[PDB]
């Protein structure tokens, strides 16, 4: 079942998400799927549970093809419980974020470039990666909004921040 | 003649404008009359001219009632080119702006409770004024566009960042 992608000016967006405590549970899987099927109906490449309004540490993430990168590599179709992440250098890099709860819009972020994140697959299974650029940006953006942080409070450079449709920065 | 009002992204907005040169000219009198005609359609309370691509420091602003304040009080309807402002005191107040570059958003802005601003009017005479509180908001807002500033980049509480329909902030 498609939920409804909250947009930015939604409280709900502001929390910061208990964690998730029924691992390997039906409901935990029903909520998961309908995660994936929100993302891909929207032509996500993450999401966030608060974007579809339930308060739980939980993403999905990931894709073969983007209509919306496009030429990002592809990223393992993967969904996180309780991540945490560690950055692994210092090295930060730029890259163009956008988010469902703000449509139109796209600004550049500087995120990590390299990071390991840990938690839990939905069956309850232990997952821990280190991941680099696109990857990790992807993870660190879904991951703010487990924390009630967006992208806009992240921008450096306004200059690149805009319309998709109107942009024209490198 | 109504014009397009350009959206954020367009680099056109990020340009530092040069002064109003042709006072007194018919040239000019059409223009602020489009600006005006503009932004009445769009229901602004102000519009400087690089929102709708033209590279001047010129702006308009005005109205009795908002339809999108409502409840400012009215400021007069006025055309003022070569804008030049300075603040009277300190005092720094918070209250909510939208830009029609920008449509759908608002966030919550600091700007100078008390100014003066000096400039022209179109006919060449001179202008100023003091203001204080939406009067002075306006104005130091359309005078970013002039300097090629927008408002995202003025957000201290991120918090208030969001879509019009969607916001439910004090």
């Amino acid at each position: 079942m498609i939920r409804d992608i909250i947009r930015m000016g939604d409280k709900r967006l502001l929390r910061v998400a208990p964690q998730v405590t029924n691992l390997g549970s039906a409901e935990l899987h029903a909520l998961v799927s309908d995660m994936f099927e929100t993302m891909g109906a929207a032509h996500g490449v993450g999401l966030a549970a608060p974007q579809i309004a339930v308060d739980l540490q939980l993403m999905v993430f990931g894709f073969e093809a983007s209509e919306r990168y496009p030429e990002a590599p592809a990223v393992p179709l993967t969904a996180l419980a309780n991540a945490q992440i560690e950055p692994l250098s210092d090295e930060m890099e730029n890259g163009w974020e956008g988010c469902l709860s703000i449509p139109g819009l796209r600004a550049v972020i500087p995120r990590y470039r390299y990071i390991r994140y840990r938690g839990f697959a939905p069956d309850g299974s232990p997952i821990e990666r280190e991941a680099e650029g696109f990857h990790a940006r992807v993870v660190q953006h879904e991951y703010d909004h487990l924390v009630g942080r967006l992208y806009p409070s992240r921008i450096e450079n306004f200059d690149t921040f805009g319309f998709d449709d109107v942009l024209s920065y490198d």
